[PDB]
């Protein structure tokens, strides 16, 4: 692998580039507002995908985006073939953020793309970042969802709220994202998964692995959007 290096937001190009980068991380960081006609509940991709200095997609083991162009096109055992990075960001607005996917060609997107190829820069070709993705966890047992309830209770209730609901901010983007119910991601979203939710609550936002993959199993007892 290689590491995870984050670009120098002052050595940003002046131009066409440059300002494309800048829309791609506002789209990223604050999706629901700019994006409404394609973002069905209250999740903007940095709720899954986090970064520190107003970056998104930064973060080691929260599948950051440095490096992320060089990995596509790639095969996806959802469609059954090969799929570009515009296909795959289309598939988490449909899923992650309950909505409906860019065009291949909208202008939007391509500012995402340009985001992510900003954060790429130095990335070969082909190479894996160390921290790519969300390590999935796995235990050998149930995950018990009573034991979960107290854990969330303990540990996450002050947050994202007793009915899961979040937190949101003055400006009413959420500060702290829903877990479930009618504005969290859907059913098709990898988060949805219960390995894929252990891990990310281990490692991508301390937890052992059991109270991990226990909160996972209660969270994922509620009911959310059906894709
Ligand atoms: C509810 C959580 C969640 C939200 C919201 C979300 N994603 Fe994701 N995303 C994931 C998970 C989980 C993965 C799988 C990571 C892995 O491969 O281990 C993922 C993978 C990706 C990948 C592939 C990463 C890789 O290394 O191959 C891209 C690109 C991506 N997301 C873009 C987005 C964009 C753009 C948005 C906003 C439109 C978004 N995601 C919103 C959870 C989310
Ligand atoms: C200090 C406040 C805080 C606490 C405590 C907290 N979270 Fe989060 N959580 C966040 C924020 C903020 C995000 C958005 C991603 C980020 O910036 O880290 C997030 C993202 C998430 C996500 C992915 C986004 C979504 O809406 O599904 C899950 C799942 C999640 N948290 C589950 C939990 C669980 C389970 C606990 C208790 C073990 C927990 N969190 C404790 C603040 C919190
Ligand atoms: O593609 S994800 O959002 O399931």
């Amino acid at each position: 692998t290689v590491a995870l290096t984050v670009p120098a937001a002052a050595l940003l190009p002046d131009g066409a580039l440059g300002e494309s980068i800048v829309r791609g991380r506002r789209y990223l960081s604050d999706t629901p507002a700019q994006l409404p006609d394609f973002v069905g509940n209250g999740l903007a991709c940095r709720h899954c995908h986090p970064g520190r200095d107003g970056e998104v997609g930064t973060e080691a083991n929260a599948a950051p985006f440095v490096g992320v162009v060089g990995r596509f096109p790639q095969y996806s055992a959802r469609h059954g073939r090969l799929i570009t990075l515009e296909q795959r960001i289309g598939d988490c607005f449909e899923r992650s953020l309950n909505g409906r996917a860019l065009a291949l060609d909208h202008p939007a997107l391509i500012d995402m793309l340009a985001y992510m190829s900003w954060l790429s820069q130095g990335v070969p070709v082909g190479a894996v970042v160390a921290g790519h993705g969300i390590p999935t966890l796995t235990l050998e047992r149930e995950p018990d969802g009573v034991h979960g309830e107290a854990l969330y209770q303990a540990r996450c209730l002050a947050c994202h709220g007793a009915d899961g609901s979040g937190t949101l901010d003055a400006d009413g983007r959420y500060l702290f994202p829903p877990l479930w119910g009618p504005r969290s991601f859907n059913t098709g979203a990898g988060m949805n998964r219960q390995a894929t939710a252990a891990g990310f609550i281990k490692h991508g936002m301390s937890l052992s692995d059991e109270e991990a993959w226990d909160v996972a199993g209660f969270v994922l007892t509620h009911p959310r959007p059906l894709f």
